[PDB]
């Protein structure tokens, strides 16, 4: 069992009818099948979920490259930091931002993470998809 190990993605959403998540200890080609929903407009974190089972690491990192097919990727980076090990899940949260809104800005849109670190390991790549529509329905 590796030192870091990505458990789980969740979209945080107050206004969400339901929970959206992941569970990224799976097959990874077959989470792109699983797309979630996002009502445009909304305003959401994106909350990774991981384990320290042995070291203390530091510098990890949470990139984010998001593709709609025929536009340049919008990518972020997030600092997550310094972790010790410990038994339960730790959970980190992006900011707070808003899904694009109008009619334009629904579709589905192709995701790729990456959860890294100072010393350029791979913890996690995975793929998603988000469909982002006029309703959560
Ligand atoms: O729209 C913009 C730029 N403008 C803003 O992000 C504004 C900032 C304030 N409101 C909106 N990028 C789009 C985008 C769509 C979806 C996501 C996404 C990814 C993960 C989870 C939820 C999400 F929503 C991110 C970005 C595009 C990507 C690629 C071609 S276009």
């Amino acid at each position: 069992a590796p030192n870091v190990v990505v458990t789980r993605l969740t979209l945080v959403c107050e206004s969400a009818p339901g929970p959206i998540t992941m569970d990224l200890t799976g097959d990874l080609e077959a989470l792109k099948k699983e797309t979630i929903v996002l009502k445009e407009g909304s305003e959401y974190r994106v909350k990774i979920h991981f384990k320290v089972n042995r070291d203390i690491v530091s510098g990890l990192k949470y990139v984010q490259h998001t593709y709609r097919t025929g536009v340049k990727v919008d990518k972020a980076t997030f600092m997550v930091g310094s972790y010790g090990p410990r038994p339960e899940e730790y959970e980190f949260l992006t900011p707070v931002e808003e899904a694009p809104k109008g009619m334009l800005a629904r579709g589905t849109y192709h995701n790729k993470s990456f959860f890294t670190d100072d010393d350029k390991q791979d913890h996690l790549s995975w793929e998603w998809n988000l469909s982002i529509k006029k309703e959560w329905t």
